[PDB]
């Protein structure tokens, strides 16, 4: 008889419940910790799963090392396990596929296999608002990208360039950080100046003069508050009863209400032209099933596009200034190109002359190689996926992670990858280009293959549509900085390390450079 063993099981359960509170709590942490380690050992035997990085603290996983030094985390994992490995991250299992085969696996994954929106909806919907980007089916997103891409034409860039130039010169004249009419040298924190210059130039060109005008008021404080809600904490705490979350929600309503006010005003007066992205979305925002975007969804889409382009672009111009501050040779080279292309400054900068400035564009390209703003791109796995040429199966409910920025820093693909060298792009200054066949997901033909080791703008259905706007904006900014200023580091200082815990891989603050006017007697006119 072993029914006596079943009696003692019941007896033991009854004695378990009688344990004093110090031991029941002690067991409350001892039991999961022990079972978590037991489970990892058994998992390591599965031949149809990638290796899983070992971790001590249940639920948390490798969150700390990944959050603070992700590329160092990937490099060590890659040496132990190779290019495919999983790790636990705050309750999720992330499967990483490093290198160009991983770009192909994740960026070209089938629509039914993976979902970006299920990975990101909690990050962006609380900031942007409902009904756009990740708060909608993929076919809706594909068409929103088509709508936005319709204000981003060559002829739009031709009119944006003088407007962006005006904003940069205004900033040089009026900002406390410069005041070029009264100061000939000064010190700036580039993580103060670049977010400001970026919002001013992106507002004037994409949003128009009215929304730019609002940035000269206390309304600008709403942008700061909404900006602060764009943070990785939303992956864990998207809504908490705190002032941070309520200033964010207030800003989203106030800002989108301001966009809707302008929109309803324009169509009240039939004042709908071809000036900015607001006009474009007012004329071209009907989905292919006949449904029109509402004014709320148009406003939420403007917020999302401006907020993403704000963070990637401002981080990138910060890094450009920081790399050039220790490279007066590159500043000199760029300056000579400006004098040649613009006939000593007697030519006005135009979008077409921007295309004749290869070294300037290679500097943006090289900065995006060394500082990809988004160190990791996620998808949630919706159907079990077989990893080709392996026995691995990534089950549904995992997440896949692709990191083109990690491959950007591999000597195998970019010799001396940790050295900033714009000439590695000689005869190849295009922001990107399809090396062969093309495909259309809804917003234009893009490269069909995504195995290039350089992918600053991603690829596949979720590929960036802001690339040409970003180059135009960054090119005008840097053209004007180069012609107007020389700059260098305070003594002893150098390029700062990246801060990987924020939404983009921005420089660790404070990152100060000292500027000096090239022409101390140059005056910037206007009121
Ligand atoms: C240096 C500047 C930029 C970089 C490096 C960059 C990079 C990227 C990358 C890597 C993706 C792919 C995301 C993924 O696969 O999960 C992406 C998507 C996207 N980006 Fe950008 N971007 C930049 C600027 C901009 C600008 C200026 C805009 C808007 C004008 C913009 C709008 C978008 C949009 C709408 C998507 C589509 C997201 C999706 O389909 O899921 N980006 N970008
Ligand atoms: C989802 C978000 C993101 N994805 C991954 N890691 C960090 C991130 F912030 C992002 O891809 C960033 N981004 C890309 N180009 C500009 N911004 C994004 C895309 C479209 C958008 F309308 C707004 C937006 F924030
Ligand atoms: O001239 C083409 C124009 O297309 C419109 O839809 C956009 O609003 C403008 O940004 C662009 O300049």
């Amino acid at each position: 008889i072993v029914g006596e063993a079943l009696e003692y099981v019941n007896i033991g359960l009854s004695h378990f419940l009688a344990l004093p509170l110090a031991q029941r709590i002690s067991l409350i942490i001892i039991i999961p910790f022990i079972y978590n380690i037991v489970w990892q050992l058994l998992y390591s035997l599965r031949k149809d799963r990638p290796p899983l990085v070992f971790y001590w603290i249940p639920w948390v996983g490798s969150a700390v090392v990944y959050g603070m030094k992700p590329y160092e985390f990937f490099e060590e994992c890659q040496k132990k396990y190779g290019d495919i490995f999983s790790f636990v991250l705050l309750g999720r299992v992330m499967t990483v596929y490093l290198g160009p085969k991983g770009h192909e696996f994740v960026f070209n994954a089938k629509l039914a296999d993976v979902s970006a929106e299920a990975a990101y909806a909690h990050l962006t919907t609380p900031v942007f608002g409902k009904g756009v980007i990740h708060d909608c089916p993929n076919s809706r997103l594909m068409e929103q990208k088509k709508f936005v891409k319709g204000a981003l034409t060559k002829e739009a860039f031709k009119s944006y360039v003088p407007l962006i130039a005006e904003e940069v010169y205004k900033y040089f004249r009026d900002s406390k950080n410069f005041r070029l009419n009264e100061r000939t040298t000064g010190t700036i924190d580039v993580m103060v100046t670049q977010p400001e210059m970026t919002i001013f130039t992106a507002s004037r060109s994409l949003l128009g003069k009215e929304m730019r005008a609002k940035l000269d008021t206390d309304f600008a404080y709403l942008y700061s508050d909404l900006d602060k809600g764009f943070t990785p904490i939303n992956f864990v705490f998207p809504n908490l009863p705190l002032e941070h979350y309520r200033k964010r929600d207030h800003a989203q309503k106030a800002i989108s209400g301001t966009y809707m006010s302008l929109i309803k005003e324009r169509r009240k007066n039939n004042d709908i032209q071809d000036r900015d992205l607001i006009d474009s979305l007012m004329k071209n925002s009907t989905y292919k099933d006949g449904v029109k975007m509402t004014d709320q969804e148009i406003a939420n889409l403007l917020i999302g596009v401006l907020m993403g382009g704000q963070h990637t672009s401002a981080a990138t111009s910060a890094w450009i200034l920081l790399h050039l501050a220790e490279r007066p040779d590159v500043q000199q080279e760029l300056y000579e190109e400006q004098m040649r292309v613009l006939d000593g400054g007697k030519k006005e900068l135009t979008y077409d002359l921007l295309q004749e400035m290869p070294l300037l564009n290679q500097t943006i390209k090289e900065t995006l190689r060394m500082h990809h703003p988004l160190h990791s791109l996620f998808r949630k796995v919706m159907k079990d996926m077989h990893v080709p040429n392996t026995s691995y199966v990534i089950p549904a409910g995992y997440h896949v992670l692709v990191s083109p920025g990690y491959t950007h820093l591999r000597d195998e693909y970019f010799p001396n990858a940790h050295q900033f060298n714009i000439h590695r792009w000689n005869n190849d200054s295009a922001s990107s280009y399809s090396v062969g066949e093309e495909v259309d997901y809804g917003f234009g033909a893009i490269s069909k293959g995504v195995s290039s080791p350089y992918l600053p703008f991603g690829g596949g259905r979720h590929r960036c549509i802001g690339e040409h706007f970003a180059y135009c904006q960054l090119g005008v900014l840097m053209s004007i900085f180069i012609r107007t200023l020389k700059w260098h580091y305070p003594e002893g200082k150098t390029v700062p390390p990246p801060d990987f815990t924020s939404m983009v891989t921005l420089p660790t603050g404070p990152a100060k450079i000292i500027w000096e006017k090239r022409n101390p007697e140059q005056k910037i006119g206007g009121r």
